[PDB]
């Protein structure tokens, strides 16, 4: 009652940053729906991103009614109609937002590890998602049946019944629960998929310590003048090359035994044993320069090309490297954890009136901050599709 805030920065600063964000947001997503919509849905990736679409217009189609509210400095209907409608339809959007981005992440993470019904799965998935923020949305919008009794308090707590500040405070702990759970899926998923590119990497190190073992005992042949020198050298690479034979290589992993890219990498490990072999034998017979002659072979432009194909074969692929479950994680860590962690100090003010006004004020602030690094997700979600083939 007593208390005042100051909304003379608030006034000029938001509605500043949410008019910027309104056409950002209009512009992307609406170059997002007529694109996104127009291909089918054959996997529930495309479901989830469908949802996605959506989810972020009806929350972006919500900054015009806050941007005119907060650009008043006293309360009024349009403010009113913010509290009662516009803010919750907001708020049960990102919620929205946040369970697809968990299950988009999910389904990423799940075709990784992969070598109709699920249609019809995700889609009842989709629904129940959307069904149940509403259920908890309803009874926020039907409590905030108060009028203001002050002009100049625009604070929504005011505008709610007892039981309206109960359930706001029921739904504000449901929805930390939602994205606590969402983020340590997002958490689990990006450090398996890390752990698998780590991974991916000492197979190659392993394999390219191989090559380099190969190469260097060359160099040993090369200025060699004994054929005791030769023999261990060649030796050396017969037994790198072996090794390297066995391997399975990232690119290699889901190959079937009989696919030709799993018969040319080991055909041409049999070419270049081959000339070791033929040269190791001469090694044997006390033939320096000739053992030399044909371990200097593994130079010749066919060999150098077989050499660079399968080490080729053997470097780390794009598959390895998630940018969609790294750009959720960032998501994350960028919009919605600064929000999550200002919400319930914020939460516990409006429900009782157990801070100072400045202490009040203050978490208000912090929200409203990290409220709009919130309404990012909106604007930047669609970024999930827009680096891949089909948009160029
Ligand atoms: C599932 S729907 C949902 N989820 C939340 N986490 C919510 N947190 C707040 N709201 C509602 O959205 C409206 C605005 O609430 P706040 O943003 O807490 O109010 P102000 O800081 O005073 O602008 C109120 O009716 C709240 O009950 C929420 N609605
Ligand atoms: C008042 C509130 C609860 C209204 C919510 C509207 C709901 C019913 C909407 C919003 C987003 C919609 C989804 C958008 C995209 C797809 C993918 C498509 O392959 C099948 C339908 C499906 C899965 C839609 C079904 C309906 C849907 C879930
Ligand atoms: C960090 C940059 C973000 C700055 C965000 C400023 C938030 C704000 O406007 O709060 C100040 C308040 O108005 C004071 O009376
Ligand atoms: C989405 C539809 C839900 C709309 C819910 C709106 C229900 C509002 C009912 C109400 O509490 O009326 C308040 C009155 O208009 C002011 O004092
Ligand atoms: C970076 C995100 C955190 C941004 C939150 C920090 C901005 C809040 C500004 C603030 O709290 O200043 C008000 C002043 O203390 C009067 O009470």
């Amino acid at each position: 009652s007593l208390c005042t805030r100051d909304y003379k920065i608030t006034q000029v600063l938001f509605p500043l940053l949410y008019t910027v964000l309104f056409f950002v947001g209009l512009i992307t997503n609406g170059l997002a729906m007529r694109i996104f919509f127009q291909i089918r849905s054959k996997s529930n990736f495309i479901i989830f991103l469908k949802n996605t679409v959506i989810s972020d217009l009806l929350m972006i189609l919500t900054f015009p009614f806050k941007i005119l509210s907060d650009a008043k400095l006293g309360t009024g209907p349009l403010r009113t109609f913010v509290c009662q409608v516009t803010s919750v339809i907001f708020y049960f959007t990102m919620y929205i937002s946040i369970s697809f981005l968990g299950l988009i992440t999910i389904d990423r993470y799940q075709k990784t590890t992969r070598p109709p019904k699920n249609l019809l799965g995700a889609k009842i998935l989709s629904v129940v998602i959307w069904a149940f923020m509403f259920l908890l949305s309803l009874p926020n919008m039907i409590l905030t049946n108060r009028q203001p009794r002050d002009k100049n308090v625009k604070k929504c707590s005011f505008l709610k019944s007892e039981f309206g500040l109960v359930w706001h405070e029921i739904v504000n702990y449901i929805c930390q629960v939602i994205f606590w759970i969402n983020f340590l899926i997002v958490i689990v998923c990006y450090t398996l998929i890390t752990k698998e590119l780590y991974r991916s990497y000492v197979r190659t190190a392993d394999l390219e310590d191989n090559w380099e073992t190969l190469n260097d005992n060359l160099k040993v042949i090369e200025k060699a003048d004994n054929a005791a020198q030769v023999k261990d050298a060649l030796t050396k690479m017969r037994a790198a090359a072996l090794d390297a034979q066995k391997a399975t290589p990232p690119k290699l992993e889901d190959k079937s035994p009989d696919s030709p890219e799993m018969k040319d990498f080991r055909h041409g490990f049999d070419i270049l044993v081959g000339q070791i072999d033929d040269a190791l034998k001469l090694a044997n017979e006390g033939k320096v320069k000739e053992a030399q002659a044909a371990a200097e072979q593994l130079k010749t432009t066919r060999n150098a090309y077989i050499q660079k194909y399968l080490r080729g074969v053997g470097k780390v692929p794009r598959k390895k490297v998630n940018v969609k479950v790294f750009i959720i994680i960032a998501v994350f860590f960028i919009c919605f954890v600064p929000f999550h962690f200002a919400r319930i100090p914020y939460t516990l003010s409006q429900t009782r009136d157990v801070f100072d006004c400045t202490a009040e004020n203050t978490l208000f602030y912090v929200k409203e901050s990290t409220l709009w690094l919130t309404s990012l997700n909106a604007c930047l979600n669609p970024f999930i599709y827009f680096f891949l083939c089909k948009s160029f």
